[PDB]
């Protein structure tokens, strides 16, 4: 992978692996999400961010601040097959004092055709207190050096799906998967549950018949609170709709504290 | 990746990814195992095996036969760090009518130093009845075309660890992790639990203090029966000693054995 000519975005190619594909012999949405994470991390390393596992700037480390994901939104038009090469371009942009965004575009490397796109929203947090806060001027100035100054959005459309408010699912859920728990492979280098694991947990409560007859087109997921390595999660889903739509909720198995909420949209194969 | 000059082995390089590393910022043993699986599948594709999830020969498809893993044995001397390049060479060899072996050698791509090695034993099974079988003359002849004819072993040492018998752990286990279950990401393209998932389940019952103070040097794992996608597993571990452990995976309800194994760990 490498930064582009203007130094304001980064591109990397990936060959889809045998163990990364599902039933259709195409990459799962969790494989796609892991590739988005990887190209994002390689871009951060290329522009001087930390390699400790939290990717922080110089001012962030002094003030014990970290970035945390607030939302992930992915839209896939075609999933790459085993052995195919996918090229992914990624870039960041500040959004004033609210937080920052990392966007991605996925392409079929052979044809140059766009096969997917994604956007993520990040908020600043004190690493010790876990309290959210606004982005300071000094941090905003560091971002200006590696981000485009004119808006560059993977989702330009008017008041598009990526910014839509997600409601809270009401009991009883139509479907559920209970007692989900992370194993060591689900943790990152800092012993936190990997963001991609929550996508897998959301999808666990989609009935197998839907997975067999449809393809996932869109997933939007809010991150409210972390699942700790000793926590247990219940995954709830209710149909809201030739396209099937679902509302999702992940909550702690005991007291029912919300950890994530989301929506998915699926198209018949 | 590519077949070597003599067409009898295959090599591929991998750049270690951010999400593939553990606390030490080095690749986990499950990441290593996934890379061994990938280079094995790319080698099978390069010599004419099927690309439908079950790497099968022409005479195996006719008779509805598949290969199933009986044992995996991995020894790691150094784990590659995030961003490092590891080169892996793999090859197969028939073992008469018993079954076949796939072996691997892992190297640091920059220095050429061997950083790990692995060996796996495979047995033939009828895909419909699930009944184990001996290797027929016609399949042995097909293997002879892409395998070295003189013995080539990743583990040559006299009566070495890779062939050692593993005993069955007796209750009460010293440690346990119960109620483990596969999610969709743990399944392969044919909806079977991926072989690497069982390694993760074995390791779940190793106390966190050991993982924090030691590095895994050797893991030997027998595969007795598959965990179905709707099954629940208990992972049991007992110290037998460097720290050494005996492992057992069994169904959460009736206690049917699915795997047994051993691990050896060295202090960091
Ligand atoms: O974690 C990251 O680096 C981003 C990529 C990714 C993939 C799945 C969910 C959230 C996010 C945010
Ligand atoms: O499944 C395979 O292809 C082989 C590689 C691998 C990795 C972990 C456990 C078993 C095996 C056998």
């Amino acid at each position: 992978g490498s930064l582009t000519e203007d130094g304001l975005s980064y591109k990397e190619k990936f060959v889809v692996r045998s163990y990364e594909v599902g039933s259709n012999k195409t990459a799962t949405v969790e494989t796609i999400a892991n590739l988005l994470q990887e190209v994002g991390c390689n871009h951060a390393q290329s522009v001087g961010f930390s390699t400790d596992g939290f990717a922080t700037t110089t001012t962030m480390r002094k003030l014990h601040l970290i970035w945390v994901t607030a939302r992930m939104h992915i839209e896939i038009y075609k999933y790459p097959a085993w052995g195919d090469v996918v090229e992914i371009e990624t870039w960041c942009q500040s959004e004033g004092r609210i937080g920052t965004r990392r966007d991605w575009i996925l392409k079929d490397s052979v044809t140059g055709e766009v096969t997917g796109r994604a956007t993520s929203k990040w908020v600043m947090m004190n690493q010790d207190t876990r309290r959210l806060q606004k982005v300071s001027d000094d941090v905003r100035d560091e971002y200006l050096v590696f981000c485009p100054q004119e808006p560059r959005l993977a989702f330009p459309e008017e008041n598009n799906r990526s910014l839509k408010k997600i409601p809270k699912l009401e009991d009883p859920a139509q479907y559920s998967m209970i007692g989900l728990k992370p194993r060591r492979a689900d943790l990152d280098m800092n012993q936190h549950v990997n963001n991609v694991t929550y996508i897998g947990w959301v999808l666990e409560s989609i009935p197998q018949e839907i997975v067999d007859t449809h393809e996932l087109q869109v997933i939007t997921l809010d991150y409210r609170r972390e699942c700790q390595q000793d926590d247990v999660v219940d995954s709830l889903t209710t149909t809201t709709s030739n396209d099937s739509q679902f509302l999702h909720l992940l909550r702690l198995s005991g007291d029912g504290q919300e950890i994530n909420r989301g929506t998915t949209l699926w198209r018949k194969k």
